[PDB]
């Protein structure tokens, strides 16, 4: 009991901070693009921001989401050391992304197109679709990377996860040096760096799996189970993947809705600084979900669902510890942290106003960050799926938007339906953890992967 969650707070800490200076790593790579352009020119910064915008939602988000499939089956198989058939879900699953990097790539050839017809600058469209165009080389090294990422994780190979995202992270800052200033290869050099960065990123990944002793075990694939191990990536990455995509789309659609209301300008910044901070914070409780998602999966396939329910509860304590620190830390902060993202006084008293609905953000961010992780690790995403279409748009959504032109409270109010989606989320998440059967949990996980 006392001694069951002492021990298991040890191993989802161990396996928490490293991934979270991973999420940290991963972040800080597009922050990087963007610093290093530095771009002069209203024309070229909208052009690569819609780029972005549109990459993310059509691909990225799905690209990251869909390995959701590889918590689940890697980190039970490797709980019931199945470890052969964790290099099978593995490269099962880069098989499969090689045909969804296609259509997504079909897709990206005509971004230029799709934004004209929706009514944007031709030059700016133009310029994303170019941009674009030279990010197409990074989803098929994400094909390899991600699933990599996900089978390291899974065996508890966080530390080689760690040094290889930070080497690309350095890696990724010097060619975009050498990119944007030595090369001089304009608004695409960014994005051609981060194909160079993300390439990079596959081989050294693919020559650690490769050569490790610590992947002697579980690297290699069975023939004979590639055609199963992919009908179950797509059955846990299909809403794996749905998740992650709501959570993107509505960062973006918020930012969208925000153009759209008096004196867009104020309320487009200070909810760009709301989103921000949001994330700033969502890299760490990111690291506790790894680590609690690694954990109960393992656990489970292990056949010991009394020490998946403790693997929950010690990423609960992470949970706690974490969200109080930051949401004090930035209530503590509230009057000044506006002036680390803008010299204008409306704009620092417009953040310190919300400053406590963030913090609030951070307790429901990282609890149903830690949830979520319960649901990829057990193998039930599709309620995950479900509840973030019920919360954040059959509910969060319409109150957000009525808040916020109704009651003309305007960026506070979109961020008040954010959270209310967020609360109502949270309280799904923890109905369904709370009557969760862990036993039939660990049953289902040892037919799962045989
Ligand atoms: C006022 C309205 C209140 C309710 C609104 C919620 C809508 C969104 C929730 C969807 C989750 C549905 C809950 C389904 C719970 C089933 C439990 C279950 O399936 O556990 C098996 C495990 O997932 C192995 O498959
Ligand atoms: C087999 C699976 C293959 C998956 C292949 C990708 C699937 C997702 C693509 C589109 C749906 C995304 C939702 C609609 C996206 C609209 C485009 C958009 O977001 O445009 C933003 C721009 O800012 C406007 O001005
Ligand atoms: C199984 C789950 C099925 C899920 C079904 C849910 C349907 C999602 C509906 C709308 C999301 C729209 C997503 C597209 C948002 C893109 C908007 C955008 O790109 O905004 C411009 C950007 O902010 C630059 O100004
Ligand atoms: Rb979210
Ligand atoms: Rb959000």
């Amino acid at each position: 009991q006392s001694g069951q969650l002492t021990a298991e707070l040890k191993r989802v800490t161990r396996l928490a901070a490293p991934m979270a200076t991973v999420t940290i790593a991963q972040y800080l790579l597009p922050v990087i693009s963007v610093m290093v352009a530095g771009h002069n020119g209203e024309l070229q910064l909208s052009g690569v921001a819609l780029a972005t915008s549109f990459t993310n939602v059509t691909g990225f988000s799905i690209m990251y989401g869909l390995v959701g499939a590889l918590e689940t089956l890697c980190g039970q198989a490797y709980g019931a050391k199945q470890y052969e058939k964790i290099g099978t879900y593995t490269y099962s699953a880069i098989a499969s992304n090689i045909p969804i990097c296609f259509i997504i790539s079909i897709i990206w050839f005509y971004i230029e197109n799709i934004l004209i017809s929706l009514g944007q600058d031709p030059d700016i469209s133009r310029i994303a679709g170019s941009y674009a165009f030279w990010l197409i080389p990074v989803l098929f090294a994400q094909a390899i990377v991600i699933p990599l990422t996900r089978f390291l994780l899974t065996q508890g190979l966080v530390l080689p996860l760690l040094y290889t995202a930070v080497t690309t992270l350095l890696f990724h800052v010097f060619v975009c040096w050498v990119f944007v200033l030595v090369f001089v290869l304009g608004s695409n050099g960014p994005a051609m760096a981060t194909s160079v960065s993300f390439w990079f990123y596959a081989v050294i990944l693919s020559c650690y799996v490769r050569f490790s002793s610590s992947c002697e075990k579980t690297r290699g694939f069975v023939s004979e189970d590639f055609v199963s191990c992919v009908k179950q990536f797509f059955q846990y990455g299909v809403p794996s993947a749905a998740m992650i995509c709501l959570e993107w789309w509505l960062f973006e659609l918020l930012i969208l809705c925000s153009g759209l209301l008096s004196n867009p300008k104020l309320e487009t910044s200070v909810l760009s600084i709301c989103l921000t901070t949001e994330t700033l914070h969502y890299v760490i409780s990111s690291g506790v979900a790894a680590a609690v998602s690694t954990r109960v999966s393992n656990n489970l396939g292990a056949g010991n669902p009394q020490v998946a329910r403790v693997s929950v509860l010690a990423g609960l304590c992470l949970w706690l510890v974490e969200s109080a620190f930051f949401s004090i830390l930035l209530f503590t902060f509230r009057n000044i942290i506006g002036y680390a993202f803008s010299n204008s006084k409306e704009v620092v008293d417009y953040v310190a106003d919300l400053s406590p609905l963030l913090c609030l953000s951070f307790i429901l961010d990282g609890f149903t960050a830690v949830l979520n992780g319960v649901a990829r690790g057990s193998g039930w995403q599709h309620i995950g799926a479900w509840n973030n279409i019920f919360s954040y748009y059959l509910v969060g959504a319409p109150v957000g938007v009525y808040l916020a032109f109704r009651h003309d409270l305007n960026g506070k109010g979109l961020w008040c339906g954010v959270v209310i989606g967020s609360t109502v989320q949270a309280t799904v998440l923890a109905i369904v953890t709370a009557s969760m059967n862990w036993k039939e949990q660990a049953e289902k996980a040892r037919k799962r992967i045989v």
